[PDB]
């Protein structure tokens, strides 16, 4: 509340432990359907049901101009990425084993990084 403060955590490494995550996340080789945004014209249905599009290069375009306000925020955008994939693809095809794959090795390093 009003001057009474948990004790300050060091944050200020946040930004640069990020942009390595996303680096290990554009590397896999399962990265492949999450890399640019959906083209809205070519892919059926997206625009419409998809209501918060998010990709890979979308993400480090926010980090790297400053729009990420804390590393919440941040794994809210990485999360809506696989949240996305689940809503459009079926578990059972080569995408949907994809999201499944990348959102657990995002949470690995998520927590092995800052829990």
């Amino acid at each position: 509340s009003m001057s009474v403060k948990k004790p300050k955590r060091d944050d200020s490494k946040d930004l640069a432990l990020c942009s390595m995550i996303l680096t290990e996340m554009e590397t896999h080789e399962d990265a492949w359907p999450f890399l640019l945004p959906v083209n809205l014209k070519l892919v059926p249905g997206y625009k419409k049901v998809i209501k918060k599009p998010m990709d890979f290069s979308t993400i480090r375009e926010k980090l790297s101009s400053g729009q990420y306000p804390n590393l919440e925020t941040f794994a809210l955008d990485v999360r809506l990425v696989f949240d996305n994939c689940e809503t459009f693809n079926e578990d059972d095809s080569d995408i949907g084993r994809a999201g499944h794959n990348m959102r657990k090795y995002f949470e690995k390093k998520w927590t092995d990084t800052f829990k």
